[PDB]
């Protein structure tokens, strides 16, 4: 997981962001940002940073913490290891992160909408 990654592909960004409630103007401008993810894994402890402004989250696998999104939305959750994925279950929100051949793959699911981000390792 440790590394620096840059976003290259994504699935269903529009539908996902609409479902979050963000305006189409914000969705229109924000799509053009390139997100850079920096991860430092020390055992079960993670430092997870997103740049494009900066948002840093610190967490341990199996211990509850508060994840903050890039915009500022905080939420209580416990990150779990499941077969190579980090997993976050939450009221109507499933999210997973994974390394798939030097590529950070991040899936998020709300309702019946699945968002997928693929980022290349730098």
């Amino acid at each position: 997981f440790t590394g620096k990654f840059e976003m290259e592909s994504e699935k269903n960004y529009d539908e996902f962001m609409k479902l979050l409630g963000i305006s189409s103007d914000v969705i229109e401008k924000a799509r053009n940002f390139k997100i850079v993810t920096e991860v430092q894994q020390d055992g079960q402890d993670f430092t997870w940073s997103q740049h494009y402004h900066t948002m840093t989250n610190k967490f341990t696998v199996g211990k509850e913490s508060n994840i903050q999104t890039m915009g500022g939305k905080t939420f209580k959750a416990t990150v779990q290891m499941e077969g190579g994925k980090l997993v976050v279950n939450f009221p109507n929100y499933h999210q997973t992160s994974e390394i798939v051949g030097d590529k950070l793959v991040e899936v998020s699911t709300i309702g019946g909408v699945t968002y997928e981000r693929v980022s290349k390792r730098l």
